[PDB]
C-alpha cells in the first residue's frame, strides 16, 4: 500500500535563513542543534541527487544511524526532498519511506517547514502508528532545537 502523510512546522526563522541551516550547513548545524543527533555526514555523492548522508542519533540509549538518499535539491524554490535508504534493527513494515519537503514563509518573518511523508508498505501492510507519531514528535523536536540554536547563533561560519 501507499500512505501519505503531512506534518508542518512553524519556526521564527526566515525560510531561506532555515533552509541554509537544515540543508546547505546540516553537516554543521543539525548536530550542534540537534541534542539527539551526534553527526551528519556524507557518505557518497557531491551534495547533489543521488548523494547518500548517514545521520548519527541516540535512542533509547543506543548510538544508532540513518542513511537519507537526496532525490531533489532545490535551493531557488527552498526545496529538499529524501529516502531513508537504510538504518539498525530488523525490517518493518515499511518497504520504502520519503519525504519531500518545503519551506515557505510564515508568521511575522517566520516559516513554515512542510513536509509529506509518503511510507509504501507491502499488499494490505499498515503503517505503524506508534512509529508515525514518534516520527513526528522526533520532527517538533528537531525543529524547536534548530530554531532556539539559530536564535542564540543568527549569524556562524
Ligand atoms: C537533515 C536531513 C533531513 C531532514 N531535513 C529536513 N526535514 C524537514 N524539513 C526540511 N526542509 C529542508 N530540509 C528539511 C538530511 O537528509
Ligand atoms: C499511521 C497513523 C498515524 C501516524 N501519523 C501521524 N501521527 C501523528 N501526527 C501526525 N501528523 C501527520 N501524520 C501523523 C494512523 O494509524
Ligand atoms: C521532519 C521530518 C519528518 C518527520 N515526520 C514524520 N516522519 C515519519 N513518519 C511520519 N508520519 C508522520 N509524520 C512523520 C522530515 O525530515
Ligand atoms: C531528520 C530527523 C531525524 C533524524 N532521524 C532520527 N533522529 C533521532 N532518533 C531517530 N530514531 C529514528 N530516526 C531518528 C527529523 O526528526
Ligand atoms: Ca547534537
Amino acid at each position: 500500500g501507499v500512505f501519505t502523510f503531512q506534518d508542518e512546522y512553524t519556526s521564527t526563522i526566515a525560510p531561506a535563513k532555515l533552509y541554509k541551516a537544515l540543508v546547505t550547513d546540516a553537516d554543521i548545524i543539525i548536530p550542534k542543534a540537534v541534542e539527539t543527533i551526534q553527526s551528519v555526514e556524507i557518505v557518497e555523492g557531491n551534495g547533489g541527487p543521488g548523494t547518500i548522508k548517514k545521520l548519527t542519533f541516540i535512542e533509547g540509549g543506543e548510538s544508532k544511524y540513518v542513511l537519507h538518499k537526496i532525490e531533489a535539491i532545490d535551493e531557488a524554490n527552498l526545496g529538499y526532498n529524501y529516502s531513508i535508504v537504510g538504518g539498525v534493527g530488523l525490517p518493518d513494515t515499511i518497504e520504502k519511506i520519503s519525504f519531500e519537503t518545503k519551506l515557505v514563509e510564515g508568521a511575522n518573518g517566520g516559516s513554515i517547514g512542510k513536509v509529506t511523508i509518503k511510507i509504501e508498505t507491502k499488499g494490505d501492510a499498515q503503517p505503524n502508528e506508534e512509529e508515525g507519531k514518534a516520527a513526528k514528535a522526533r520532527g517538533d523536536a528537531f525543529f524547536k532545537a534548530i530554531e532556539s540554536y539559530l536564535s542564540a547563533h543568527p549569524d556562524y561560519n
